[PDB]
């Protein structure tokens, strides 16, 4: 007689990452008065300083997608 | 006789990551007054300093997706 | 006799990354008054200073997409 | 009258860390026979593998020293 | 009359770190026969492999020394 | 009257780091026979591989020294 094989796998899937700041509404963001007075100060090592900022920061080392498939037909 | 194999797996899946700040409403965010007076301070060491900031921060080392499939037909 | 093999795998899948700041609304962002007075200060190591900023920042070392497929037929 | 202050603190201290592998004797370390046969293994995930090694490993995130002194004479 | 001050503090101290592999003796380190037969194996993620090594490894993120002093005379 | 101040602080201290591989003896290090037979292997991501090594390795992100002093005489 005979052998018939019909290998028709289908992928319609979605793999999605949405990482960070998305679709947010910032409406009339204002600010208070900020005042800094400094004297005789001394520093021996690294300084980071942030004064009176209005900001939005987003950092994304992640959010990566990996997709693997194998399709083997062996007679 | 005969052999007939029909092989039709269908993938309709969604794999989704939504990581960070999504769809928030920030309405009229303001600030009260911030005042800082400093003298004779001495620092022997690292300094990070934040004064009177209004901010949003999002950090995402995660939120990754991994999808794996195998489709083996051996006769 | 006979053998008939039909091999017709279909991939219509989507692999997508959306990393950073997307589709946000910033409406009438303002600022309060910021004033900084400094004297007799001293430097022994790196200083980063940020004063009175209005900004958005996005940094994305991630968000990469990797897709692998194998399609083996062996009689 | 008169005031005489003599201020002579003497520090002879030792602060010592000895961290890891120190002063060991390894004499004629050999090995028995190691043989590994593998087939059809499949890995979906990270692999670390170690076969038939003879080794010494030392890892030291610690072993640090901190010494602080203050010598105040206020009249 | 008079005031006499003689501020003569002395530091002869030792602050020492000895981190890692120190003063060890390895005498005639040999090895056994190592044999690896691998076939049809498959890997989908990062692989680290070490076969038949004779080695000594030392890793030291630590072993640091920090020394601080202050010497204040105030009349 | 009179005031006499003598201010003669002495530091002869030692701050020392000895980090890594120091003063070890390796006498007649040899090796056994190492044999690897590999066939039909498949890898989809980064591979680090070390086979049959005789070596010594040292890595030192640490071992730093930090020394601070302050010497204040205020009348």
């Amino acid at each position: 007689g005979s052998v018939q094989i019909v290998y028709k796998p289908v992928d319609l899937s979605k793999v999605t990452s949405k990482c960070g700041s998305l679709g947010n509404i910032h409406h009339k963001p204002g600010g208070g008065q900020v005042e800094v007075k400094s004297e005789k100060l001394d520093f021996k090592d690294r300084v980071q300083s942030k004064i009176g900022s209005l900001d939005n920061i987003t950092h994304v080392p992640g959010g990566g997608n990996k997709k693997i498939e194998t399709h083997k037909l062996t007679f």
